[PDB]
């Protein structure tokens, strides 16, 4: 059943934010406050955030208490702006490696900008899923050639190509057509009572959710790694970097998490509502989205399938297109890190180019393959930033407020940090833990999940090996026992 309607619908939205960011590089009270925290907000929003918030909060065994990600990087960003935006700005940096780049070396820092690629890789994934599962909503056509439609789209936009303030124009098109479609979908006579099954179970179990209190230490363990683990990302740190003072940053982080705060609630209600849906009653029919393994499509399902044909048509549309302009932002911000960092330095004006055309291809086509098989964009949103909370910001933390950082404690902090993560075990990779911490419980596919907070240990230990390894080797060759020619990364005699 192909739905021509909406690919015109799509088009057209494309094509009048398109005409809008024309029109507003033609122009060009001080209102550049509000209109720079809408552009840092909408950095962070997009399909993957508020796909990922509904399918957090319609699961059954997770709900609204489990969707962490959200709140977590808001106050992410409000921790940002609170403690890292001034020490970043006050030492002139340009990208976010450079720290790394000059207290450790680019051979190190190269070995960091892994982690941070596949973390932009995981978001891209997560993005792409989320738009895919959009585009394949509005023209109800299959969700492998929709996504593969969809990132080709993206990577050829990016590859070739005006588009000023569009990030305004998209951010305002997501919250215009959430915000005229949730009142649409809570009055459908199918959604039960969004109030009464927060506490309630009628049709799943409650969508506010349970924490038990053997899961109070694991569920610190997830809000330490959203909260912790969203700091160190590139796009943050360019738009901090980019700001004209400190405070102003700061102003900026502080109107961006506000703005996060804000746009979660539509996505919290599209959740509440999907689980309060009775899918009898609508033209989804049954078995339910979550028994479908369609969970992570829920927020184009309830905008399709719970809205009137013209709110669907024009809210539904409008949220598409502004996902489609908005995925590609990742690609480029993981694209310009790499040539910038480790191509150009560690690895020609028109090669730079070259490499950034190819390297565009090659990380949107591992992002969709990624896509493809995954079967949920809350799981990749989660994963995402898994290795930047136990990598990433014991390095930030060391580089920023711990003087005397070596690439001696880098290194060991590096491998620590990966040890202790992989030994824990990865459920979504079939990998048996080594380690067997308290409070291990077999999950139905037979592999043992840990309940201890094994990351945020993994974190910590990772934070003080690099301490204690950086303090001991400089000791080491203050007093003599190892000589300088013994050396191999050189960080003492630098
Ligand atoms: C709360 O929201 C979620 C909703 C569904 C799922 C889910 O596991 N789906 C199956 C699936 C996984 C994959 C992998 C290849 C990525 N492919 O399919 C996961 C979610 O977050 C988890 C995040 C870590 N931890 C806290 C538990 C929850």
């Amino acid at each position: 059943a192909f739905h021509v309607e909406g690919l015109i619908a799509i088009i057209v939205f494309y094509l009048l934010i398109l005409l809008v960011g024309i029109w507003a590089a033609w122009r060009t009270r001080d209102i550049g406050l509000l209109v720079g925290g809408f552009t840092m907000t909408a950095t962070w929003v997009g399909g993957g955030y508020i796909n990922g918030t509904a399918e957090a909060v319609y699961v059954p065994g997770y709900g609204l208490a489990w969707a962490q990600a959200p709140i977590g990087y808001s106050l992410s960003l409000i921790l940002g702006g609170l403690f890292f935006a001034k020490p970043m700005r006050s030492k002139g940096y340009v990208t976010m490696l450079d720290p790394f780049q000059q207290i450790y070396g680019k051979r190190m820092g190269g070995l960091l900008f892994i982690p941070a690629l596949m973390g932009e890789m995981f978001w891209a994934a997560a993005i792409f899923s989320a738009l895919g599962a959009t585009i394949s909503v509005i023209i109800d056509v299959d969700m492998h050639i929709s996504v593969i439609i969809s990132a080709l789209i993206a990577t050829l936009y990016t590859l070739v190509g005006s588009v000023a303030y569009t990030d305004v124009v998209q951010l305002f098109c997501i919250f215009v057509g959430l915000w005229i479609s949730v009142p649409f979908a809570l009055s459908h006579p199918a959604v039960a009572d969004i109030g009464f099954t927060a506490v309630h179970a009628k049709y799943q179990k409650p969508w506010l959710g349970t924490v038990d209190s053997s899961e109070v230490y694991s569920w610190l363990d997830s809000f330490l790694l959203l909260m912790l683990g969203g700091i160190p990302w590139q796009a943050y740190f360019q738009r901090v970097l980019s700001s004209s003072s400190a405070t102003y940053a700061q102003v900026l982080s502080f109107l961006a998490a506000f703005g996060c705060l804000v746009m979660a609630i539509p996505a919290i209600l599209i959740g509440a509502i999907g689980a309060s849906t009775d899918w009898n009653q609508t033209a989804y029919g049954l078995p339910d989205p979550k028994t479908t393994e369609e969970a992570d499509m829920i927020l184009p399902i309830v905008l399709q399938y719970l809205c009137p044909v013209y709110i669907s048509f024009f809210g539904l549309g409008a949220v598409s297109a502004a996902v489609m302009s908005s995925a590609d932002s990742s690609i480029l911000s993981a694209s310009s890190m790499f040539a910038r960092n480790i191509y150009q330095l560690s690895f020609s004006d028109k090669e730079i180019v070259w490499v950034m055309r190819i390297t565009v291809f090659v990380f949107g086509a591992s992002a969709t393959a990624m896509a493809l098989l995954t079967k949920t964009v809350y799981g990749l949103w989660y994963l995402s930033s898994d290795l930047v909370y136990i990598v990433i910001f014991p390095q930030l933390l060391c580089v920023l407020f711990v003087k005397g950082t070596n690439t001696y404690g880098a290194v060991a902090g590096y491998v620590s940090g990966l040890f202790l993560r992989i030994t824990g075990g990865e459920p979504y990779l079939y990998l048996q833990p080594l380690i067997f911490y308290p409070g291990y419980y077999p999950d139905d596919n037979g592999i043992y999940n840990q309940k201890f907070p094994f990351k945020t240990l993994a974190m910590v230990t990772s934070f003080l090996t690099n301490i204690c390894i950086s303090y001991l080797a400089k000791y080491l060759f203050e007093s003599g026992t190892l000589p300088p020619k013994l050396d191999v990364f050189d960080a003492v005699v630098a």
